[PDB]
């Protein structure tokens, strides 16, 4: 029934800029070379890249992004992922701009197996403001799940070596997917992480292009020629004081290969959002990210929610996706009916509580992998970097101080690089 798993996870962090695709690919191979020659190197089972890993992110018009979109099985991103997976006998996931046969555009992440074949293609479900510039499409399928077959990565309790295979249940969420829909939905919906708990996902993968707080996100301040020129000054000063060009760091690689140094548990304040110390993570965003996975976190007040049955209506009333989403446009889908209660309903959760248990994830394990880009674009937007690997142990605050999540390691906020962690956990079969 119980099956211990050992998994080796490699995350790549990049600073891509528009019109530098070949230079970005070359720096990638440069990083991978330094990983192999590391003192404590081990062959990874899986490798994760950020959102739009090779192309840059801030496209202003459809005509600007068109020179870089590709098919899911064609182009520089696919060929790079194919070359990498065949060389390491591993899974590789990379974010890229996609075009289909009907000339429609998506923000996507493709999956390539250890045999060099593309087994999956996920499309972004919750869109960001920038996507509207080139008329990006929402995923018609909403959030999705897929299996991943790992070889010789598991063992029984009394066994001594990992000589057993294991198929894990995985899911990909891209950047905005972790946020409330359109920044208008209720915060406590936790759409993506709820989906992951409901469907019993064991491995969560998140390519990202997530912003540091000092970024300029104001409609009034970005459209006024006088306000914007004055607004950029702060950002321009922030990077000059770090001894970096406005576009941020490139070609100087931070490596954390095989070490077991874990990220310190720290609360958020008015200092943790500052763009300083490029080799250290943005702990404001790290705390925020953990918060968006609330259903996986231990919370004392759940027992009161369960005993008082104050969430039954929410659990039963909750739909699979937001009603105005692409999901229902072309989908299509109660205590009063004569229909019976299906297994699906008993798997449903809200705020981590199900109909049968106060905390559904209690006693389970799951691994979270975030690959976020670094650097800067347009002199207005600062990406937060800080890629990392996390473990939800499911044992008995709303940040990194919560010991039901383990912070296995993070990269810094401002440097390109890579981190490898050998992750141990357990599943039930």
């Amino acid at each position: 029934t119980k099956l211990l798993v050992s998994l080796k996870v490699l995350v790549i962090q990049l600073n891509p800029q528009i019109g530098q695709v070949d230079q970005t690919i070359k720096r990638t191979w440069s990083i991978l070379d330094k990983v192999t020659k590391s003192a404590t190197y081990v062959k990874p089972d899986i490798i994760l890249f950020p959102e739009f890993a090779l192309t840059g992110y801030s496209f202003h018009a459809r005509k600007d992004i068109l020179p870089y979109v590709t098919k899911k099985d064609e182009g520089p991103s696919f060929e790079l992922a194919k070359s990498i997976s065949e060389k390491f006998q591993c899974y590789t996931i990379i974010g890229y701009p996609e075009e289909d046969d009907e000339q429609k555009l998506y923000n996507s992440a493709l999956v390539v197996n250890p045999q060099g074949g593309q087994i999956f293609n996920y499309r972004k479900t919750f869109l960001y403001d920038t996507e509207m510039n080139w008329d990006c499409e929402e995923n018609p399928e909403g959030f999705q799940t897929f299996p991943m077959d790992f070889s010789k990565c598991a063992k029984l309790s009394n066994e001594d070596s990992y000589n057993r295979d294991v198929t894990l249940k995985a899911s990909i969420g891209i950047c905005m997917d972790l946020s409330p829909y359109k920044f208008m939905a209720p915060f406590n919906h936790f759409e993506f992480s709820s989906f992951c708990v409901d469907n019993n996902v064991e491995l969560i993968l998140c390519p990202m292009a997530w912003l540091n707080s000092t970024s300029i996100t104001d409609k009034q301040t970005l459209h006024n020629n006088s306000l914007l020129e004055a607004a950029k000054n702060k950002i321009a000063f922030a990077l000059k004081e770090q001894g970096l060009p406005l576009a941020g760091s490139q070609g100087i690689y931070q490596l954390k290969i095989g070490d077991s140094q874990r990220t310190p548990r720290v609360p958020s304040d008015d200092s943790t959002s500052e763009y300083k110390d490029m080799d250290e993570p943005d702990m404001s965003n790290v705390n925020y990210w953990i918060l968006r996975f609330f259903p996986f976190l231990y919370f004392k007040l759940r027992i009161n929610w369960f005993k008082n049955s104050s969430l039954i209506e929410s659990i039963l009333g909750k739909t699979r996706m937001p009603l105005d989403h692409e999901y229902y446009k072309d989908k299509h889908k109660l205590l009063d009916s004569e229909e019976v209660i299906k297994d699906t309903v008993l798997e449903k959760t809200f705020l981590g509580t199900s109909l049968g248990q106060p905390w559904k994830f209690q006693g389970k394990n799951a691994i979270l992998v975030l690959a976020n880009r670094c650097g800067t674009e347009d002199g207005t937007t600062i990406f937060a970097g800080s890629s990392g690997i996390y473990k939800f142990n499911g044992k008995k605050s709303l940040d990194s101080l919560n010991e039901s999540v383990e912070l296995l390691g993070n990269l810094g906020k401002g440097l390109e690089g890579a981190i490898l962690r050998e992750v141990q956990f357990e599943v039930f079969r």
